[PDB]
């Protein structure tokens, strides 16, 4: 026979920006036939861009510094034996982004982004400064998923999340929603005698609320006639004096930021 074939060339799959190498060992038993190179038409000859080499049946095709434009079907042809392969060139690339997300204070984040290499090497970043793998924050990566978790998210956690390979970025927004300021102990109707004060009391479920007392519609200020009290969680409204005028409806409303507000309604009465 003409030619003995031993291994044939096989598919490359290569990063862009490397080499990709084509090689079939073939023992060639006549002197006039040759083992040419081609990718489609072209008869492939040494170049910046093509190494051609031969090692006894050993014969090789390096394409060097692969680009995506470069990717196709590669053959040979040595006498009789013709074959083709194929090149596949990967660009570095964040696949799938990350994506904001928004969560209620105490659950765990999980944000992650998909690379197009598995196994890369890659940088977070909170507010555009660099995050440390400590604590309450772990970063992994599982072939080609890039995860980002965060145990028991706090408001402070809200910010700008970047994942950064090379220089390939990927970024989003964690968002907290903090629990919602509520009245553990509402406003309640009070009765007094004529003249006598009169004390409304209300606790809130976090500390240092602020809190606007109401009569009616109108905003009440302290005075003479309204003192207002407020420690940690509670808040006391004493009206001085009560007299046929200071009967009806009043209202508190207790705001915390970033927990919202609430309101609590009583009314007073004289006996």
């Amino acid at each position: 026979m003409p030619v003995t074939l031993i291994k044939d060339i096989e598919n490359q799959t290569v990063l862009k920006d490397n080499d990709a190498v084509f090689e079939i060992d073939i023992k060639i038993n006549y002197p006039e036939i040759k083992l040419s190179w081609y990718k489609g038409t072209e008869k492939l000859e040494p170049s910046d861009k093509f190494e051609i080499s031969i090692d006894g049946d050993r014969h090789t095709l390096r394409v060097k510094n692969c680009q995506l434009k470069d990717q196709g079907n590669y053959r040979l042809v040595c006498g009789p034996h013709i074959a083709s392969a194929k090149l596949t060139v990967i660009e570095p690339a964040w696949e799938r982004h990350l994506q904001d997300v928004t969560l209620k204070e105490g659950q765990t984040c999980t944000m992650t982004c998909q690379f197009s290499v598995p196994n890369v090497k890659s940088e977070w970043f909170r507010n555009g400064r660099i995050l440390k793998p400590q604590g309450r924050h772990k970063t992994e990566v599982e072939h080609k998923v890039h995860k980002l978790t965060i145990a028991d998210v706090r408001a402070e956690d809200q910010g700008q999340y970047t994942c950064k390979y090379e220089d390939l970025e990927t970024s989003a927004e964690l968002r907290i929603e903090a629990e919602p300021i509520q009245f553990t102990k509402r406003i309640q109707n009070i009765v007094v005698s004529e003249h006598q004060s009169a004390t409304f009391e209300c606790e809130v479920s976090f500390d240092d609320a602020i809190v606007t007392w109401y009569k009616g519609p109108t905003e009440l200020t302290e005075s003479q006639k309204y003192n207002f009290r407020n420690d940690g969680r509670c808040h006391y409204m004493t009206i001085h004096n009560v007299t046929p005028d200071d009967e009806g409806v009043y209202s508190v409303i207790a705001r915390l930021e970033p927990r919202g507000e609430a309101r609590s309604t009583a009314e007073l009465y004289l006996t």
